[PDB]
């Protein structure tokens, strides 16, 4: 369904992401989200780390993702104080506040860059764990090298995958959003049947509060046979195909996979750029391309290779001059007004987000169409 023509562009978008994501990867290890962007340089996501790291992966780079994870691991040994005396702060029956819980942002050097408070999620600790073991899976490689941060994500999930924190787009603290409860069910999932992790002493534990997640989206999660943004609402988040793949609380054939790509697809997706949900102000609401990237790879694993072309292609034609995918374009605007003030207040859109690029190499990669 490709011709030379096309097959040639999408091959060299292929390689300049990885060139560009390799470039930028900081000397410890970290993949930063966006080094030319006011309001993200500096600063590392496990969100966003992750979804790279998992591109690079599937595109054969071993040792740029082996060091993402080398360092997100020794980041996490070095809070296994801190959780600690979180969980026995739980055991006292003093729930510590969102101000004291592990962040979001990261220094390249491992500490918070930012202040829990204002941006608490829980998301990018189950992301990270999916993102791991999926890469030592497929390389063949031994998860003790990582195991001893892997304990460290796995305990403070276990004990804190119930708590209402901030979605991936940083708003909302008082709910529980389903694309956090997804990411954090594939992470639990993925080190639940690790066979690597079989004598771990937390091995069944994480399979049965993967159960309790999928308990608490089927009863609050899903409305008109499809998931929604956050438990009890009834709209839909551009995140939530994630839910389905990679994150696994349903089958890609099951019906609420089909409806949840149809929900995103018909309130969401414009022209085949996929906005994140439909009050979104940021720059005016524009149009992700992490999101088409996401939505082509499920439809890819559904077996609709043509809507995940048309998806792959989209995201494509955002390519600047140097082959520079940006975080998102303004074709289509939910809010146009609001865009103007956002410009002023960063300036221009982030472009690369190392995470737009990543997600391109996910879906190439799903569609054989790596170089």
């Amino acid at each position: 369904g490709l011709d030379s023509h096309e097959l040639a562009r999408l091959h060299e978008l292929a390689r300049h992401s990885h060139a560009v994501i390799t470039r930028h990867q900081d000397a410890g290890g970290a993949y930063p989200a966006a080094p030319t962007f006011s309001a993200y340089r500096g600063y590392a996501w496990l969100r966003d780390g992750s979804f790279t790291a998992e591109g690079i992966s599937r595109y054969g780079d071993v040792a740029s993702a082996g060091r993402f994870h080398d360092w997100v691991d020794g980041v996490l040994r070095r809070r296994r104080g801190q959780v600690d005396d979180l969980l026995a702060a739980v055991d006292r029956g003093e729930v510590p506040s969102n101000e004291g819980m592990l962040p979001t942002r990261f220094t390249f050097d491992g500490n918070d860059g930012s202040d829990p408070w204002w941006d608490f999620q829980t998301d990018g600790y189950g992301m990270w764990l999916w993102s791991v073991v999926t890469h030592a899976a497929r390389h063949g490689l031994d998860l003790e090298r990582w195991r001893a941060g892997i304990d460290v994500a796995v305990d403070y999930l276990l004990a804190f995958w119930d708590r209402p924190c901030y979605d991936w787009w940083e708003e909302h603290v008082e709910h529980r959003h389903v694309s956090t409860l997804g990411a954090i069910h594939g992470g639990l999932v993925a080190v639940g049947t690790c066979a690597a992790l079989r004598s771990a002493p937390w091995s069944a534990a994480t399979l049965q509060v993967a159960a309790r997640i999928r308990s608490l989206v089927s009863a609050e999660g899903v409305v008109d046979g499809h998931l929604v943004k956050w438990l009890g609402s009834s709209a839909v988040d551009g995140s939530l195909p994630a839910c389905v793949v990679p994150f696994g609380l349903v089958p890609p054939d099951d019906d609420v996979a089909a409806m949840t790509r149809a929900a995103v697809a018909k309130d969401l997706d414009v022209d085949g750029g996929v906005h994140r949900f439909a009050a979104d102000v940021f720059y005016g609401g524009g149009q992700w391309i992490l999101l088409s990237a996401l939505l082509g790879w499920n439809l890819a694993a559904a077996g609709d290779t043509a809507g995940a072309l048309r998806h792959l292609r989209w995201i494509a034609d955002q390519a600047d001059a140097d082959g520079d995918l940006p975080e998102q374009v303004p074709h289509h605007l939910l809010h146009p007004g609001s865009r103007a003030e956002w410009v002023a207040r960063w300036g221009t859109v982030a472009t690369p987000l190392l995470w737009s690029h990543g997600m391109y190499l996910i879906l190439a990669d799903e569609l054989g169409l790596l170089p």
